[PDB]
């Protein structure tokens, strides 16, 4: 398919809006090419817009057409495109109309703002994710520089850098540049903020400890955050104390009105326990957020309608989770975010988790914060022991070490240890590193790649020294092909350290396909993608400690084109479960289940006023973990399946739409139906399963 790339101008348009289809194709097969490119669209299973053009193109040349149409005033509509292009190819794209980002939320994230950034750099990482994604808001990370003190002025001047909490440079001109071209794309850009928090040293910009929150009741410890320097501190505060929502509230708009912002990410640390207020009384902090929540957004409202986005990290998400109830319930956010830790970990447990979310808050649209493979040290592995090391030899005498060994005592000035690798494709790569590390303190060493010095490597000091930990990495970008990346002992390096590996830090294209349909099948969207097409690997977002390549870029292309076409389906207000009815999928040949079982084809149950939506998710030969890697599934070809309903549903028509199948576009298939012993059923066959089909019968 030498149609290379199909995608429009912004990421979201209103009713009646232009809307510019690109279509950038290459013919590569020997010789000149004569034909049309047939556009179409459809909403669901409608096609409702059909157009075509002229092409000719000599062996090698490229192109891009545009397609102009108008969307139609229906509001809140997720649309499919197909461009087809006979023996040349055909490639797809999405597009959502709606008014408010908030009913369909694509959220992505910026968390650099370096001031070599220019202008252009910075259009340029903002319209990828656009354009490949859809997405239609970005929360800024770590862009302020005091937590209490967000925007750092000189008088009334504001300055044109500033150094964050861990002594980042941030360039008030490229924060500036990427909300203009977050704008460009009718994008949204949110403000991240804490709740509570002012950072150490409060007291000179007239923040009092009496609006603290406290570990006791004689208001002798504050709660707050080591970052670890030393020096540097959160300072916990309570959310119902009305001097601090005045405080904290006037940074938040001086926020939107002073950067440009759309809103606000209010975030927080999450569950704490045995709390209380300055003047000793004890208190629930877990009810506390949403009158700040409802405050907050009175203020933002009454200060500007159009930027008066807000939502709120429930942190550590679950059923009945901390704060869960009150703030899903009560909260008056625009849409719900939550970061998930550690009690959800069954794809099950988490779509119950979702369910329960968008069952408190009213069918409002549903983020979450998942971050993949976050426990492992995914990608391809060149084991240290099988390197080439100057000054330094294997020993195996600690143990949780991989493959046959490690190196020891990287001790000393001339030491080093080279990987000769190999890149499959250009491209940014994680350089992951797998060490021990006992000495007392930090450890360094010096990163050469290919010849060339890239960084000091700091590696932290850990339990004993057979604790290995793999969280001291480097982004590089690299040409295809073999490459040296090395470490040396220089002059300068401090420390010892054991060397257990080198691994390209990979997203696990399997596991990402897996929970993204999950949590879309389930009702919810994904915040993974920012930056310049990172995916977020662990809640501090300028990690890089791992790259998506080539296949799951693809991947995610589609899942987002999916997501957004078929977002009425997935997440519109009356998009609810099928739960009561003893419901059930039977599949030939294959084991099923409704509560996601390892090993198995995942039926879940949803349905909307038009249709009976069945979801399957392709877990043949994979655990029941969503976070960690997995194998490929057991792919399934010409499948046959039988569904169940109630007496009072018939079916018009059956239609199954998937990412992994033509971009996702919708195909219709032969079935009929009758009835049996365990109720009246319908069936078919289902043509391939490979991650997520979604079946979808009209009634
Ligand atoms: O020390 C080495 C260490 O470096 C990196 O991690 C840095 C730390 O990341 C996080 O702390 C920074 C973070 O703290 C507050 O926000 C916490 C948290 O709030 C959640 O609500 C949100 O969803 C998260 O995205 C967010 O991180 C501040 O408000 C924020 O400004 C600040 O950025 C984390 O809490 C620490 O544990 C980390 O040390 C490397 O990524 C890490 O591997 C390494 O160990
Ligand atoms: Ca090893
Ligand atoms: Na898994």
């Amino acid at each position: 398919g030498g149609i290379e790339r199909v995608f429009t101008d912004k990421a979201r348009y209103n009713p009646g809006d232009a809307v510019s289809i690109r279509v950038q194709a290459k013919n590569g097969t020997g010789s000149s090419w004569s034909g049309a490119a047939r556009l179409e669209i459809f909403h669901l299973e409608n096609s409702v817009y059909t157009s075509s053009q002229s092409l000719s193109l000599t062996n090698g040349q490229s192109t891009t057409l545009t397609f102009t149409w108008t969307a139609p005033s229906t509001d809140f509509r997720g649309y499919f495109v197909r461009i087809d292009a006979g023996t040349l190819g055909q490639g797809a794209t999405a597009i959502d109309v709606s008014s408010d980002f908030t009913k369909y939320p694509r959220y992505g994230y910026i968390s650099e703002f370096e001031s070599g950034e220019t202008a252009l750099e910075s259009k340029a990482k903002v319209d990828q994710l656009a354009q490949d994604y859809h997405i239609n808001a970005w929360q800024f990370y770590d862009w302020m520089w005091r937590h209490d003190k967000m925007i750092k002025r000189t008088g009334g001047s504001i300055d044109s850098t500033w150094l964050d909490l861990f002594n980042r440079e941030i360039s008030w001109s490229t924060l500036q540049n990427q909300i203009d071209a977050v704008h460009d794309v009718n994008g949204k850009a949110m403000a991240y903020a804490m709740i509570y928090a002012s950072r150490e040293n409060y007291s000179p910009l007239g923040i009092s400890p009496t609006w603290g929150i406290y570990e006791d009741s004689s208001h002798t410890n504050q709660f707050d955050v080591d970052v670890g320097d030393g020096s540097t501190y959160l300072y916990m505060f309570d959310p119902q104390n009305p001097n601090w929502q005045n405080y904290i509230h006037a940074e938040y708009i001086d926020s939107i009105n002073t950067a440009g912002f759309d809103g606000i990410h209010v975030a927080q640390m999450g569950q704490r326990s045995n709390v209380y207020d300055y003047n000793g009384n004890s208190i629930d902090l877990s009810t506390r957020f949403s009158p700040f929540l409802d405050q907050a957004k009175s203020v933002l409202s009454a200060n500007n309608p159009a930027r008066d986005n807000l939502t709120y990290n429930i942190v550590d998400g679950t059923v009945n989770g901390w704060a869960v109830n009150d703030v899903s319930k009560n909260a008056d956010l625009d849409f719900l975010y939550s970061e998930i830790w550690y009690l959800s970990d069954s794809y099950n447990q988490l779509k119950n988790y979702i369910e329960q979310l968008r069952a408190n808050g009213g069918n409002k649209a549903v983020v979450l914060a998942a971050y993949m493979n976050y426990a492992d040290n995914a990608g391809t592995r060149y084991e240290a022991e099988s390197a080439s090391m100057t000054n330094v030899s294997t020993n195996t005498n600690h143990a949780g070490y991989t493959g046959s060994g490690f190196v020891d005592q990287f001790a000393s000035t001339g030491d080093k240890v080279s990987f000769a690798i190999n890149a499959p494709e250009a491209g940014y790569y994680s350089l992951v590193f797998r060490y021990g590390n006992n000495t007392g303190a930090n450890s360094t060493l010096n990163l050469y790649v290919d010849g060339n010095f890239v960084q000091k490597l700091y590696f932290f000091n850990q339990s004993s020294w057979g604790t290995w930990k793999h969280d001291v990495w480097s982004q590089v970008p690299l040409t295809q092909g073999a490459h040296t990346v090395e470490l040396r002992y220089e002059s300068g390096n401090v420390g010892a350290v054991n060397l257990d590996s080198l691994t390209l830090g990979t997203f696990d294209e399997h596991s990402v396909r897996l929970a993204d349909a999950m949590m879309s099948a389930s009702g919810a969207t994904h915040i993974e993608l920012g930056d310049d097409n990172q995916m977020l690997p662990h809640e501090y977002y300028p990690n890089r400690s791992k790259t998506m390549r080539s296949s799951l870029k693809n991947a995610m292309k589609d899942h987002y084109n999916f997501i957004t076409a078929y977002e009425n389906l997935l997440f519109d207000s009356d998009v609810v479960p099928n739960d009561t009815g003893s419901q059930f999928v039977n599949l030939t040949g294959v084991s099923a289940s409704g509560d996601g079982s390892a090993n198995t084809v995942w039926y879940i149950n949803k349905r909307t006023s038009d249709y009976n939506i069945v979801h399957l998710i392709n877990l043949l030969g994979n655990d029941n973990q969503w976070r960690n890697t997995a194998s490929q599934p057991s792919f399934q070809t010409n499948l046959p399946a039988k569904i169940y309903i109630g007496a009072d549903e018939t079916i018009s028509d059956v239609y199954l739409a998937s990412p992994d199948l033509s971009g996702g576009e919708t195909q219709e298939l032969a079935f009929t139906s009758g009835t049996d012993a365990g109720g009246k059923y319908v069936s078919f066959t289902v043509p391939e399963l490979k991650y997520w089909n979604m079946i979808y019968m009209l009634e």
